[PDB]
């Protein structure tokens, strides 16, 4: 099989803006007088921009013989996903991962008198637990053709060296995937809207804009930082700390460029990490306004349950097909701090929070229920308690404490609720808790 | 010691501040709290024998 090639040029695609060697040999002091004194210019002006198709090239001396090709070169550009630095080991076997935090006690005073008829008191630990679980499976699919692909190379080194960029291209497309999951997951968790929101105006509007949002980052950088914790940064309302070295922000590059720029503070701290953390520059994001991200390094709980390749070859078609089969588990750790900036439109409330999300009360017992506002204004709002059990004598009062009746047999549900809309338009939000129910 | 929020609004609208980061001879040693509890307090600077 001949597969030959005629009538091509050495300028098959161009949009040429000027002929530089017209230019150069009608200059009589422009700025190409540099260019004159070079013996050959117009030889280097062909085909300096590489040639597409090549075609056979006589010898100089005998134009009989043809001019052979001299070195191969074969590109080892490799890329890489720059949240790598984020995953964790492997699971070889299961499917699920537990994750499992203890929250602080309070503290009661000293009383000797006091201590003497409740020494065997019971005080209930605070624990929260969380779920994770595989959900991402996929192969990468390539095929090489030894045979067929001999009579392109003559040296065994070439040979491996191509093999070898076709398997680092399969790696490359791989971390490309990986990437491009690992974005969708803070996507998701701002589409579901388990961040913090903190309402910023938009950034290009004016310079004002962008050292306010800077200032405002700077401001929950160093409230994160603070050792003692807080229980306004996490979607479990924890009391939970975060670490300078151990916080990053993910940012547009355009806006981070505007900002090393447009404010003096960032012009310095702009690779010390001690300002707003390890910077990590993506190609954007999806949700219309989300401008930056601030996470800590736990708040990403990806691992891997499989990484193999495999081979088969067909005698028929001399060629060998590679399968790289690539099994993860892409999560979120809601007991980790995490900040979304947003310049757009937000509502005054993002959500509400029960502290027990999980409750197992007797038929004579009661529970406390505590509820957290994430208002992203000033103004505080009033939460409202209801119980949708059905059984008459099961009642929930104002401040969160719900009282079970002695004769049911039903899983009960209580919900917090907050009005956000105005008069005979109303917006509501709503956080739900199971309870159940022992005889 | 001081507040989170106002030393943030001061690490920025001024630059002498923003010069002398994470070190101790411009203002000393700069520890960060959430905030106080008395009316007027904005700042407080002390000794560590205090």
């Amino acid at each position: 099989m001949r597969i030959t090639f005629n009538d091509v040029k050495t300028s098959l695609g161009i949009t040429e803006s000027y002929d530089i060697v017209n230019a150069i040999r009608n200059s009589q002091g422009d700025n190409f007088k540099s260019y004159v004194p070079l013996a050959t210019a117009n030889n280097v002006a062909e085909v300096g921009a590489g040639i597409l198709i090549n075609q056979t090239v006589q010898n100089d001396f005998i134009t009989s013989l043809v001019d052979r090709i001299g070195l191969v070169v074969i590109r080892q550009v490799s890329l890489n996903n720059p949240l790598k630095k984020f995953k964790k080991g492997q699971i070889p076997l299961g499917r699920t991962i537990e994750e499992i935090y203890t929250d602080i006690t309070k503290e009661k005073q000293y009383d000797a008198e006091e201590a003497e008829q409740k020494v065997f008191e019971r005080e209930m630990p605070n624990v929260k637990t969380l779920f994770h679980e595989r959900n991402r499976q996929g192969f990468y699919h390539q095929t090489i053709q030894d045979d067929s692909l001999k009579t392109a190379f003559v040296s065994w080194g070439n040979f491996e060296s191509f093999v070898s960029s076709i398997i680092n291209a399969i790696y490359n497309s791989a971390e490309v995937d990986e990437y491009e999951y690992m974005k969708l997951l803070v996507d998701n968790y701002y589409s579901k809207g388990l961040f913090t929101t903190v309402k910023i105006d938009e950034p290009t509007s004016s310079t004002g804009a962008l050292t306010e949002f800077v200032k405002k980052m700077r401001a929950t950088a160093r409230k994160l930082t603070l050792p003692q914790g807080s229980r306004d940064w996490n979607s479990m309302a924890v009391r939970t700390r975060s670490y300078m070295e151990d916080l990053h922000l993910i940012i547009d590059a355009d806006l981070e460029a505007e900002l090393d720029v447009d404010v003096l503070a960032k012009a310095f701290n702009m690779n010390r990490t001690d300002f707003l953390g390890n910077v990590t520059v993506i190609d954007g994001f999806a949700s219309t306004g989300l401008e930056a991200v601030l996470v800590d390094k736990d708040w990403f709980m990806v691992y891997d349950n499989l990484h193999k390749m495999e081979t088969v070859r067909n005698p028929r078609g001399l060629y060998w097909n590679y399968y790289y089969h690539v099994w993860q588990t892409l999560s979120v750790s809601r007991f980790a701090n995490a900040v979304a900036f947003v310049s757009g439109d937000v509502p005054a409330v993002t959500q509400v929070i029960v502290s027990p999300n999980i409750a197992a009360v007797k038929q004579g017992g009661q529970q406390q229920f505590t509820a957290y506002v994430r208002a992203t204004n000033a103004k505080d709002h009033k939460v409202v308690w209801s119980v949708e059990g059905g059984s008459t004598g099961t009642a929930i009062t104002g401040d969160g404490l719900l009282s079970v009746s002695g004769n049911e047999d039903n899983q009960l549900t209580v919900k917090a609720t907050v009005d956000i809309g105005t008069e005979d338009k109303p917006k509501l939000v709503v956080g739900e808790a199971v309870v159940s129910i022992r005889p």
